[PDB]
Parts: structure tokens; C-alpha cells; sequence
């Protein structure tokens, strides 16, 4: 199926204001849709809010301003958080969005005709602060904003209530089977590996069934009306699960407003998700609740479900007196240097965390001694005399062994970004840096200008290739930078994306340098 490459962040709730955790999110999702880009595939990116539920609307109450007022105002520091951290995200999604709405309702309407849907009751523990349902043995003891004695999640901490509900039922319990037929068809669909274990051991206990909707009051009367029952509202989960299928539907216009719902997600050739980009808090939500609604409507599965971690900061819980923020950090380091430490710093299994000294540790060994380092000698004056790519000699056997890490690269790195495992690709990209800035150690270039010219053409232009191919391989990583090193190798636009410039030896040797003016990643004081 050639298609629109998918990809997706989670919609992010307007309780509060941006965070790093969205950042952090919505970068995965970027970078994943750079990379397909590059490659040369249509791609349609998605990020967003979540907009509607008892959770928002007691967070406008507490300002004292009316939701679509709070709403409207939250999501306006989502767009100009994201506008600021350069992303290149397709389309940016309002859950309170009509057409949203609408698909909302069909949905709703194809899971009741399928017989998916009936009126029951639920009662038991409820969550507010995750909109999840929980079982007892989910709840523990603890505090509140008092210090009262209260019940709390065991996963995330916050109080728990009981709800006892007349509410419209997801028939959970159904898919149970089903369920576990798609994960293990599909051993790479969640990610990673040791989630997926998680995932299936959960489904395989048994599965319950889901309270899809709740009393009007209950919510503040801020959700999607139940169609035919103005009663009940929408589950905020299935109204906010549903934007990856409104996504799918939405045309968008170069200024990236929506402008027209197709009625056939087909016509724009996006659904199925093929990457949903989440946080580990709400993988049950992705991989157990989504597809099930799904397979309920008739409607394809999405590819693959990756889960990353939480962040902190010197080792602490990010207010508290540990705030981390990634616009000031950008600012301060650089918004490419701070979205590849991100990104290289900790992986997908793990709660990765940042301090100044690390991130300093890194953009001076990575960024600026490994990478920069290596762009400044090969476009040197000193090195490069006639300011272009040379025309390479006969290789030594050294030489091939450099030549063969550069052409294996792209399809290590291809692998990893489509786990995906960014982190595992950008390691693999510097570990051929590192090689390349060893070889030129050992070729000492600066020695052949004046000792054997023939021999410096040679070494310069492996070289010089080495950087172009790492460099296109980390576009999707530092965006920018990734530009200026280009201009500077005098790489043509047209071979700075496409799978055809993944090849060695796509830039012919003549072409000349950009001019020089001047630091690529300036270090930073221990
Ligand atoms: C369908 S993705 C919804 C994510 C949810 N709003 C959260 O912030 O946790």
C-alpha cells in the first residue's frame, strides 16, 4: 500500500499549560515525520488538544473563566509552544472542532448499530486527573490537596472518587480474543517490547466493559452529547481517541486550517495511524481501548503504538521548586542541540533525565567536538584549498573499510527509525562520525596538502561524503543545523532528501564549497 504516511501525537488536555512531557511527545512525532519526509513519502503529522471532560472544565472553574474561553486561550500556548520548538507538524486538532464532533457521532452510531453499545450502570473508582476508570485493586491509601485521608491511583497519585452511574457500556469484554489474535499477528505493533508483554498480560486476565458515556451533570455539561440521548455525554477518551479519525478526514489549507471533512477516510489515503506517538500513562487507552472500537466499527488497526517514558530533572520529580522548561533551555543551548539531547539521552524504555551538565557534556562531545569538529576541518581553508569536492584517487584498504560503514549506514538507520527507536539511530549515525574523525586522525590531512596531494583528494573526499550522509541521516534530528552543514558542503537541494541520496557518491566531485563567513555548535563553560 503506498499511502500517506500517518503519525500522530496523543491530543494533549488544557488543564494546564504547556510542559515539557507535550514537547517531548510531539518531537517524537516531528522527527518521525522528518524522516518519512526525507525519504521522500507523502506524510501527514498530527498533534493536538483535549478539550472537552470533567477535568477541563473544573480547571476553568478554578480560573474562574468559562471553558470555551479556557479552551480556546490553552490551546493558543499548545500552537505557539509548538510554532516556537520548530516543528513541522501537519495539522493541529480542537476537540471542541465541529467536524471532530461529527465524527464523533459516527462513530458513536456505527459501535451502537453493530450492537456494541448498551445502557448499563458502572460503579466503582474513578480517576478525574487521568479520565480512567480503575479497579480496587488499582487504588491505595493516601492524601489530598487538605491532607485528608483520601484514595489515590497506584498509577499516577492522584485522588480517586467513587462514581455509581446509570452510563452507556462498551462491550469490552467481547474483544478480548480478537485483541490478542491482532498483538500477536502484529509482535511489532507496540513498542517497546517489554509494553507489549504488559499489554497482552492485562488483556489476557480478562477484560470488562467500558463505560462510554456519563450523566451530563457529572461533566459540567462540557462534552459531546450521546446521539438520541441528550442525557449523556461522550467518554472524553472516545471523543478524544476519535481525533486520529477526524485527522485522517480533514483537508487542510496552506495555512493549515481545516477546511472540509471527506466522508471516506480513503479519499485522503491517512487512516490507519502509522505510528501513534504516546506517553506510557496511557498505553491501555492506545492499545486495548482504540483498536477495540475499531474492530467494533469495521475500521482498520493502526500500524504500530510507540510508549516512551517520563522526564525529570538533577535526578528529581518536575511548582515543586524543579521546573524544566524546553523553550528556555532551547534559547539558552539551542533548539537542535536540546531536541537531540532529548532524543539521545534516554530511550523509549526509559525516564530519562536532563541537567545542565549533561546537556553541556553532550553538546561538547557530540555536537561540537564529534560533529562540528569534523564539518569544519573537511570545508577548512587550510585542508580543502580549492573550496569543493575532489575527485578521489585509487582507496586503500583503510579507506574501503570507512566507505562500507558509510554505505551500511542508512539502511542501519532506516531499521531503527521505523522500530521506531530514534535514539538507537542517532547512536548509529555517531558511531560513523566517530569512525570518520578517526580515520581523518589517522590520514592527517593537514600534513598531505603540502606532502601528496593525490593522497589528500582522496581522504578529503570520503570525507566530505561521510559528513553529507551522517548529516541527511540526522536532518530529521537537527533540523536546521543540518541546513546550514549542507550549505556549507555546497550540497545542491536536490540531493538533501530522497533514498536515492542515501547512496555514496551522490554529489559529483566539482561542486564547489559554500562560501565561508563562524561556529556550527558553540561550546559551553564546564
Ligand atoms: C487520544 S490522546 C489523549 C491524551 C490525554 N488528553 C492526555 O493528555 O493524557
Amino acid at each position: 500500500v503506498e499511502k500517506v504516511f500517518f503519525v500522530t501525537s496523543p491530543i494533549y488536555y488544557v488543564n494546564a499549560a504547556p510542559h515539557i512531557g507535550h514537547v517531548y511527545s510531539t518531537l517524537i512525532t516531528d522527527v518521525i515525520g522528518r524522516y518519512h519526509r526525507v525519504k521522500g513519502e507523502r506524510v501527514f503529522a498530527l498533534t493536538g488538544t483535549d478539550e472537552h471532560g470533567q477535568k477541563v472544565a473544573e480547571a476553568a472553574k478554578q480560573k474562574q473563566v468559562s471553558p470555551y474561553d479556557f479552551t480556546t486561550a490553552v490551546a493558543g500556548e499548545f500552537k505557539k509552544c509548538f510554532e516556537q520548538m520548530d516543528y513541522s507538524i501537519d495539522y493541529f486538532i480542537r476537540t471542541t472542532n465541529e467536524q471532530h464532533k461529527a465524527v464523533v457521532k459516527e462513530l458513536w452510531t456505527k459501535l451502537e448499530q453493530k450492537g456494541d453499545i448498551y445502557l448499563g450502570r458502572y460503579e466503582g473508582w474513578y480517576s478525574i486527573s487521568d479520565e480512567s476508570f480503575l479497579t480496587p485493586q488499582n487504588i491505595t491509601d493516601g492524601v489530598d490537596k487538605d491532607g485528608n485521608p483520601c484514595k489515590v491511583s497506584l498509577e499516577s497519585g492522584h485522588v480517586v472518587t467513587w462514581v455509581s452511574e446509570e452510563n452507556y457500556m462498551f462491550r469490552l469484554s467481547a474483544f478480548r480474543e480478537r485483541l490478542l489474535e491482532w498483538y500477536h499477528a502484529n509482535p511489532g505493533c507496540i513498542v517497546p517490547e517489554f509494553r507489549r508483554r504488559e499489554v497482552i498480560r492485562a488483556v489476557e486476565k480478562g477484560l470488562p466493559d467500558l463505560s462510554v458515556s456519563r450523566a451530563r451533570a457529572t461533566l459540567h455539561n462540557w462534552a459531546i452529547p450521546v446521539p438520541g440521548n441528550p442525557d449523556h455525554c461522550v467518554y472524553v477518551w472516545l471523543d478524544a481517541l476519535t481525533n486520529y479519525l477526524t485527522g485522517s478526514r480533514l483537508r487542510v489549507d496552506e495555512s493549515g486550517k481545516e477546511v472540509s471533512l471527506v466522508d471516506d477516510f480513503n479519499e485522503l489515503e491517512r487512516f490507519p495511524a502509522d505510528v501513534h506517538v504516546i506517553g506510557k500513562d496511557i498505553l491501555k487507552f492506545h492499545a486495548i481501548y482504540w483498536p477495540a472500537f475499531l474492530l467494533s466499527a469495521g475500521l482498520p488497526l493502526p500500524k504500530k503504538i510507540v510508549a516512551h517514558g517520563w522526564w525529570t530533572k538533577d535526578r528529581k520529580k518536575i511548582s515543586l521548586g524543579n521546573v524544566f522548561d524546553p523553550v528556555e533551555k532551547a534559547e539558552e543551548f539551542g533548539y537542535d542541540a536540546l531536541k537531540y539531547f532529548l532524543l539521545r539521552e534516554s530511550g523509549f524504555s526509559d525516564d530519562g533525565d536532563y541537567s545542565d551538565k549533561n546537556m553541556i557534556a553532550r553538546l561538547n562531545g557530540e555536537l561540537a567536538d564529534t560533529l562540528g569538529n569534523l564539518v569544519m576541518r573537511c570545508t577548512s581553508a587550510k585542508i580543502n584549498v580549492n573550496g569543493e569536492w575532489p575527485s578521489p584517487a585509487a582507496y586503500t584498504e583503510e579507506d574501503e573499510s570507512l566507505i562500507q560503514l558509510i554505505k551500511d549506514l542508512p539502511g542501519t538507520a532506516d531499521h531503527y527509525y521505523l522500530i521506531p527507536d530514534i535514539q538507537k539511530a542517532i547512536i548509529a549515525v555517531f558511531d560513523v562520525l566517530r569512525a570518520i574523525n578517526a580515520y581523518v586522525t589517522d590520514m592527517a590531512p593537514w600534513k598531505l596538502v603540502k606532502t601528496d596531494p593525490e593522497r589528500l583528494r582522496t581522504v578529503l573526499y570520503i570525507t566530505l561524503e561521510g559528513v553529507r550522509v551522517t548529516t541527511l541521516l540526522l536532518s530529521p534530528i537537527l533540523p536546521r543545523k543540518s541546513v546550514v552543514i549542507f550549505d556549507m558542503l555546497g550540497v545542491p537541494e536536490v540531493h538533501r532528501k530522497g533514498i536515492e541520496n542515501f547512496e555514496f557518491g551522490a554529489v559529483p566531485p566539482g561542486t564547489r564549497l559554500g562560501p565561508a563567513v563562524e561556529v556550527l555548535f558553540s561550546k559551553r563553560s564546564t
